[PDB]
């Protein structure tokens, strides 16, 4: 697809990345998966998040919630809504907290944002997670 | 970890597997990730699920729901509760629909089940999905 307005290209092969976590956002009626590239997954598992290392890429995949036709108390993914990315590069992206933000919308993978300054929107909320290097997600615990 | 009572060993390396989907089970207050080995992932993506191919392994990972401390409308994983597996081998597990069922509990990874017949409990619900080869999960759609 086209690059984001800030020049970030869609990372190839994100659908094959390893899982960091999952979430449900009540207020938007979605389910999400949080994946990362191998730098991000190694950092997440080792607790090297203060700060995250350069080269880490986080992706959040979002779907509308639907209910399973055979088991109504199971909320399961419906339509795909968006892919959100954060790319760590402390020098390149110093103006947005050391992260390159990007979003692509829908199955059509339309880049989000009116202009190259769109990431200030993202920062508006993510600045609340400054103490955790602008990342809300806590990696899910596994054995 | 100890093998399940039906002889199934815990698949090594499952935390490095690719994502098939995610879910939320309302009645359990759990968030879940569904991963699969590469045989399962290929089959899921290609629609070769009638029946699933031998060697496919699905894993469901479950965590208690907890709300994010910075964003209370975000439901996120808390304590890890269990890993559920289904191993396809049509001939070997013909008596349980062609799938080997197994569950390990908690971080401590205690095998579930009183005896080797424990998988009948799993079949009790999964038989409702018999027309879909005993699998409820619909692979999440991605571009
Ligand atoms: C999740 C996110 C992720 C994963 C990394 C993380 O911080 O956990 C990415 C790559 C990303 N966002 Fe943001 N986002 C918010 C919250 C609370 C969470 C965690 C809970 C969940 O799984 O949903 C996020 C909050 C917000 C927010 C507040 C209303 C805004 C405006 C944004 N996020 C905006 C953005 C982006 C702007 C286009 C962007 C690329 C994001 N988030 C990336
Ligand atoms: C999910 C499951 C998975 C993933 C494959 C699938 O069928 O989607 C595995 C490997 C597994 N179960 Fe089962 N299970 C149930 C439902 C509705 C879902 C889909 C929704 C979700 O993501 O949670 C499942 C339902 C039930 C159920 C009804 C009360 C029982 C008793 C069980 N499941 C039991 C078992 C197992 C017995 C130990 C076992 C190994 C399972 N499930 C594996």
């Amino acid at each position: 697809p086209a690059a984001a307005p800030n020049g970030i290209s869609l990372p190839a092969g994100y659908k094959d990345w390893k899982m960091i976590g999952v979430s449900s956002r009540i207020e938007q009626n979605n389910l999400r998966a949080i994946l990362g590239n191998d730098i991000a997954v190694k950092a997440a598992r080792e607790g090297r998040t203060h700060p995250w290392p350069d080269g880490a890429i986080l992706v959040k995949l979002s779907w509308k919630k639907s209910t399973h036709e055979l088991f109504p108390s199971a909320e399961v993914p419906g339509d795909f809504t968006q892919a959100d990315f954060m790319v760590k590069d402390a020098a390149k992206y110093a103006s947005t907290g050391g992260w390159g933000y990007a979003r692509w919308l829908g199955m059509e993978q339309k880049p989000y944002g009116a202009n190259a300054d769109f990431a200030q929107e993202c920062m508006g909320c993510h600045s609340g997670a400054k103490a955790a290097d602008y990342v809300f997600t806590h990696p899910a615990k596994l054995p």
